[PDB]
């Protein structure tokens, strides 16, 4: 399987031809019409555990994205979730243009990147909880992202792995006060096999990176071990909401 962009220069199955569960009815990502999302008072604050601890994370190019291995060293609870969820991995989706790098959209507005923090239910439509943050260009270098951005030139090819300098997950997120507002729905993984087992949370507040930090991703990373196709536009096309609803805090 591949993204649309990889087909043009392949030395593979494009998104509209993906099999498995990818052609089903409760798929992700979606466009969120914010006025159509109903406030649900049960969507309380998230509580984070291990997000404040400095770690040296392993980060790897898996041929589709760059992925930090979180190795169960952090967890979340609250946020209307039925149970705590263990953190498994963090990865991103991006482009090199400001309005075609996110997977989800808000009222038709797209962003430059989207970051996905993937967690698994501690014990189904909510086996996996993904925390989704939308990214745009701001005025300044986001210092919290510097260890990740700095690591990228050490994993230019698929299968490569490196160790980031000391950093926390908290360093990557908005101020906690700004995480109170989010959107919630049930959907799928955004890559094959597209399993309908994800409870999604899309935070309303964008993260800001400097333009140069966002461009680093497409400038330093490659889809192929021949380094001829720059990694970008790793974005699944929008899927239909159908008879689901979106709720918000
Ligand atoms: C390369 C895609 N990997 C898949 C399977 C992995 C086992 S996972 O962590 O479940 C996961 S989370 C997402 S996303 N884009 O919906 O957040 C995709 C993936
Ligand atoms: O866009 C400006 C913002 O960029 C990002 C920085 O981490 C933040 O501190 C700053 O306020
Ligand atoms: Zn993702």
């Amino acid at each position: 399987w591949c993204y649309e962009v990889q087909a043009e220069s392949s030395n593979c199955l494009v998104p509209v031809k993906w099999g498995g569960n990818c052609q089903k009815d409760r798929q992700s990502p979606i466009n969120i019409v914010t006025t159509k999302a109903k406030v649900d008072k049960k969507l309380g604050r998230f509580f984070f555990s291990g997000y404040d601890k400095k770690q040296t994370w392993t980060v790897q190019n898996n041929g589709h994205s760059v992925m930090m291995l979180l190795e169960n060293k952090a967890s979340i609870s609250g946020g209307g979730l039925p149970a705590p969820y263990q953190a498994k991995q963090l990865h991103l989706h991006w482009s090199d243009l400001p309005y075609k790098g996110s997977e989800h959209s808000l009222d038709g507005e797209h962003f430059a990147m989207e970051m996905h923090i993937v967690h698994e239910k501690e014990k189904p439509e909510d086996e996996i909880a993904v925390l989704a943050f939308l990214v745009e260009a701001g005025t300044q270098v986001n210092e919290g992202f510097q260890p990740l951005v700095e690591a990228l030139s050490n994993i230019p090819k698929p299968e490569m792995s490196t160790t980031m300098a000391e950093s926390s997950l908290l360093d990557l997120l908005p101020k906690e006060e700004k995480l109170r507002h989010y959107f919630r729905y049930l959907g799928s993984l955004t890559t094959p096999t597209c399993d309908e087992k994800v409870v999604w949370t899309v935070f309303r507040e964008p993260i800001q990176l400097h333009r140069e930090q966002i461009l680093a991703f497409s400038q330093k990373l490659y889809y192929d071990k021949e380094q001829t196709v720059s990694m970008k536009d790793n974005v699944r096309p929008l899927q239909q909401l159908g008879q689901r609803t979106v709720i918000k805090s």
